[PDB]
């Protein structure tokens, strides 16, 4: 399938043990396209103060289309010193590894795989 279902959990940034995807762009979205299919990504909501806390290159989830079965169109944008590789809509948050952290919530989504 070109899009998968995915409820993503959502993590409060000073829980996360693991802090980014990887060391390359190219990696970061390779990473998080493996977590996301083997339900291993969290998400972090961006605010004031959480993108200094996690580590570059970051992977976004980004609105992709105006929502199937409750879950948003989302596809990944990476970012490494201020360049996007990517263009999308609105930033729903950053991914991370899961590594077993409480959520605060759930995020469905349709990731454009």
């Amino acid at each position: 399938k070109t899009h998968v279902q995915l409820s993503l959990p959502v993590l409060q940034v000073r829980d996360v043990l693991v802090r980014g995807f990887g060391d390359s762009v190219e990696e970061v979205l390779s990473e998080a396209r493996q977590h996301l299919k083997d339900g291993t990504c969290g998400l972090v909501e961006v605010e004031k103060g959480v993108l200094p806390q996690l580590e570059q290159p970051y992977v976004f989830i980004k609105r992709s289309d105006a929502a199937p079965h409750g879950h948003v169109m989302v596809e990944l944008v990476a970012e490494l010193e201020g360049i996007q590789y990517g263009r999308s809509g609105e930033t729903l948050g950053v991914l991370v590894p899961h590594v077993g952290e409480i959520p605060v919530a759930y995020r469905k989504v349709l990731l454009r795989k």
